[PDB]
């Protein structure tokens, strides 16, 4: 030191965090959100042109929705926060996955149409599809 | 032939969704986290030992915090879903970022220390301190 700001620019990887939930608590985070923040390995960009400054995050969340056997029924942690009550069949072709919890209820259909992968879901009268490409 | 479970696995990659956004708004998905389950572009990775069967998620998030000029106040839109006036000054060898919304304050100080990157979050009397390696 003294450092110059050119001294921060680049791209910083979290390696250690302390009070991180506490502080999201206090800003008025949710829970889900804040288990979705403390899970994230983020990368922070720093960038300076003279006085201009830019601070960029980028956070890959490698993780694992559940582990199963078919059609044995199992109790499923979901990433927006949900603990319910699944079970999943490999049923005519399609894969589907049934989620039962505080009463509601949800069924996540997946089959192959076209070698894309259609995922379909549906909760009461609301409906979803997402069409994935192999990698 | 119709379709094994065996020709689900692998990586697959989202490349169109319709009604996403209120499927996550109808099983009761914030606003905060629902805004950032629409900016994802998921990678999803499907493995079956015949019957046992494990999805996985992963997902990178590239998000610009903010972008300013030194000294000089903006409208920052924040991660967690707050606007805030926020200013930052670099003072004394470090990056100060202060921020103001309703009547609540925040501040984020960037420093260096031992070529490693310390980050310290302040709300009123919660601390949070995150280091960061250079990549
Ligand atoms: C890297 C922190 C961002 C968290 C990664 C994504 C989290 C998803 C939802 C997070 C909700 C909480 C938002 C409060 C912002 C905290 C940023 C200060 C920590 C930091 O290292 N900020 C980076 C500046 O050096
Ligand atoms: C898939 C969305 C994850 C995106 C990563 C960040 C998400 C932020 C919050 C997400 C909470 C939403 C939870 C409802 C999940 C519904 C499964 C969607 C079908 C799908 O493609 N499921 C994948 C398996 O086939
Ligand atoms: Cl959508």
């Amino acid at each position: 030191h003294m450092a110059t700001v050119q001294q921060l620019e680049g791209r910083w990887r979290l390696v250690d965090s302390k009070g991180f939930d506490e502080y999201m608590k206090e800003l008025g985070v949710g829970i889900a959100l804040r288990k979705m923040g403390a899970m994230a390995k983020p990368d922070c960009i720093i960038t300076c042109d003279g006085k201009n400054l830019t601070i960029k995050t980028e956070s890959t969340v490698k993780t694992t929705q559940f582990s199963c056997t078919l059609g044995e029924k199992f109790e499923e942690t979901t990433a927006d926060g949900r603990k319910t009550q699944t079970v999943c069949n490999f049923t005519d072709g399609a894969l589907v996955q049934h989620q039962e919890w505080d009463g509601k209820e949800s069924t996540i259909t997946r089959k192959l149409k076209d070698g894309k992968l259609v995922v379909e879901c549906v909760m009461n009268n609301v409906t979803c599809t997402r069409i994935y490409e192999k990698v």
